[PDB]
């Protein structure tokens, strides 16, 4: 993963630090960038469930999008 995932993928419950490497090597560089993942986008992924994918990008969304506030 030369991207790098951000802190914010890394830091994400959901994701560890491999993940981390297969979405920042898939474009995803930042936790803000896998809110725009779909569940199908990353089901290619491996280690990812279609529920697991649900959450973690609605993880990542509700931090980027939401916020803390939610």
């Amino acid at each position: 993963g030369d991207n790098k995932p951000a802190d914010d993928l890394l830091n994400l419950e959901g994701v560890d630090r491999d993940l981390a490497f297969k979405l920042a090597a898939r474009g995803v560089c930042t936790l803000e960038d896998l809110a725009e993942q779909g569940i199908d986008d990353l089901a290619d992924i491996e280690g990812l469930t279609d529920e697991k994918a649900g959450a973690l990008i609605m993880a990542a969304r509700n931090i980027c999008w939401f916020g803390d506030e939610a």
